[PDB]
């Protein structure tokens, strides 16, 4: 968990990036978002065509604070005008310190990717 | 001592590839067959060289273009890279390394051909150069 | 003797079949390249074969690079011997194969853009040109230019209609019904129909029709007549219809 | 904008004022039919007009034909661009004019018989 994870230093994942086509089907494991992109995922459904993707996704609900353990959340995906139209399963865990980890699964259909709010 | 000389010959093709990169800074390749973009999106493509003798040979793009079909000799061409230099009349065109090393990359804002065309293909033509025999860096100005 | 050289991307392989080298007199094959350490080995692709492998570089095993404007040639020399020391006759296979320096590469993925579009719709209408003509000679081969034509009742009367408009291949000029009226206007009450309801009015035997509704032009022949009363003017008219030559037929 | 379309007896043409499109922002225009070989050209009758000419038939330059029981229509799409590549504001002028199937004809010559 907090010690066994792969970092992602990507500055194009922020909710400010123009538009891309990247889709994350090879994302496997627990990740620690690091860099100018941000440390935590999106908390509200970000508008369409952002995060270097056509249909970005977001973590629905609120992040768990310190000392919460393993939590189950369902990362919704905004597309076509109906926020959270496809669903993916994520497992967030807080960490000792100012950072998080996520169980990043593959979205059901490609041209979906996660964001990080700066 | 007398010698007998048998002379034989042959021909071979180096291997040069093209790939579409899913991210800026050209990090991961694309494993799809058709990609749907918006015209406001940038395009991040590049060429590799797997043939061999990368020490003496530097990959370099003499000319690259786009055609609305798979056919590469199509009369309709938009020269993305014209005569070893990136297009200057289009501001959204930039190259990173052309002839510097064994891999060349460039980026172009996506377009769509005017008329009854709904697809855009890409084709370059590569000219390998010797790193030490001659000077390969293309530096052009208006 | 058979030679097979595969000048691959980075491997230059020279091979000689041992099944023939045995019969050639070499009971044990020594396969030295220009560098004595690039000794040959055994492989089996189509049969038991001996071969050497030299990387396609500048001097990994003695290869020498010769550069031309359009090609790069990699030169080397083989060496054969039935033992370590030769006295009878040296054997050298001066093998070399060149690569090109001008290639073409194509992106293998179709790339489809999307963009917002606006569609302004503009309409209109035109008219197919159909002109009616008078023939004063048989076989329908000579038109009449004058405005006024005076001809006896007994003599026949030949009238032709021809479609001048485009798309002649797709459209055949049908002739719904013709009539003759003693006035320029087509609204006149008393009329003399020549062809009634797509087929000729046959109550008068002096009427005959040729090539009606089959080509771009139709025609008919009808005897001259005098309207009852003090009507010395006969202005005949007709209206035509167009058929789709494949969906239906215009033969009545 | 302005689009004058005259549906002639044999062929149809769509014309656009050069001054109007120059003011609209197109220095040089590319008029493309359903097939790009019907590129627009220049012709002047009362002002500068850039125009396209298409035969009024089924297929000579992509003109679709769909005839119903009473009229027959010849529909072709038009494309306009200030360059070879469109990058924003793709423009399509969907033009079509229909011809009637029922027409009236009459001789222009006065006839005069006589009976003894
Ligand atoms: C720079 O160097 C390149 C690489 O060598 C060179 O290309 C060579 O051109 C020569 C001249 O034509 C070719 O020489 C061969 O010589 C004999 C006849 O003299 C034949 O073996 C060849 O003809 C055959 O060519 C084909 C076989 O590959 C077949 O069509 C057929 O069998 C012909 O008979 C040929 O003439 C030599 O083969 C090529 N090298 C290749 C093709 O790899 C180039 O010309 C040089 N440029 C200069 C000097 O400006
Ligand atoms: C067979 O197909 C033909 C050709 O498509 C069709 O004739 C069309 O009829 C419709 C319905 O009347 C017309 O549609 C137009 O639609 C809008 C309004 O909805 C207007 O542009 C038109 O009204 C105009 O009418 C006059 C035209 O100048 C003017 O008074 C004025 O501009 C009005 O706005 C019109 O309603 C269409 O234009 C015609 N096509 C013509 C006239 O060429 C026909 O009805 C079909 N027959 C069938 C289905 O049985
Ligand atoms: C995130 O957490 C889950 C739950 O611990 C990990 O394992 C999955 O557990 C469910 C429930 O039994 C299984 O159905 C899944 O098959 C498990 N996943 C795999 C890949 O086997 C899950 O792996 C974690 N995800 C990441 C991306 O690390
Ligand atoms: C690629 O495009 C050309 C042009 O459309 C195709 O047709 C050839 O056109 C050239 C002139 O451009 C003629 O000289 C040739 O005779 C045409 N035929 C051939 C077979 O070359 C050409 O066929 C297309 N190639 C492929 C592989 O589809
Ligand atoms: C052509 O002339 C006639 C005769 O003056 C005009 O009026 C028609 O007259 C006939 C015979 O009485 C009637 O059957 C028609 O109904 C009349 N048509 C009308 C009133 O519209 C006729 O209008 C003239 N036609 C034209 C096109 O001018
Ligand atoms: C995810 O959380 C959002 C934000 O409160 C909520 O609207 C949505 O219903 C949640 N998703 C599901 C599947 O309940």
């Amino acid at each position: 968990p907090c010690q066994a994870h792969r970092t992602l230093d990507e500055y194009w994942r922020s909710t400010e990036y123009g538009e891309g086509y990247a889709c994350d089907t090879d994302l496997r494991g627990w990740y620690r978002f690091v860099g100018q992109g941000g440390a935590r995922m999106a908390e509200t459904c970000v508008p369409v065509l952002r995060c270097n993707t056509a249909a970005p996704m977001w973590l629905n609900g609120t992040h768990p604070s310190s000392d919460e353990g393993i939590v189950s959340r369902k990362a919704c995906a905004h597309w076509s005008g109906h926020c959270c139209l496809w669903d993916a399963s994520v497992q967030v865990k807080a960490c000792a310190g100012g950072y998080y980890v996520y169980n990043l699964t593959a979205p059901p259909e490609c041209h979906l990717a996660y964001c990080t709010d700066p």
